[PDB]
């Protein structure tokens, strides 16, 4: 129960500090984070997949952070991006398109 709260928690600040989540492993959602002046490239945020994409879902809208089903950029951000990294080059345009 306090392992829970502190994962739901974890979560809504991840998503409350992302720009955008883009979703689709068989479920995948995935934060980024682009704020102009202060992140030279967009940033992921978090990276949930499969069962806790559901509630990822659900904090989003609450949130009204938008959530893009984008389905080849959620795959390559899952397989290719970290985790409070910067987004690999191979996916800046795709990402531009989901920040503009």
């Amino acid at each position: 129960q306090f392992h829970q709260e502190i994962q739901s928690r974890n979560m809504r600040e991840n998503v409350k500090r992302s720009s955008v989540v883009v979703a689709n492993p068989t479920h995948i959602a995935i934060g980024i984070l682009y704020k102009r002046g202060e992140t030279p490239l967009p940033l992921v945020t978090f990276k949930y997949t499969d069962a806790q994409v559901q509630t990822v879902r659900k904090i989003a809208e609450e949130e009204g952070v938008p959530i893009l089903q984008r389905i080849p950029l959620a795959r390559a951000l899952y397989w290719d991006a970290l985790v409070d990294h910067y987004i690999p080059a191979e996916q800046i345009e795709a990402t531009a398109e989901v920040l503009r």
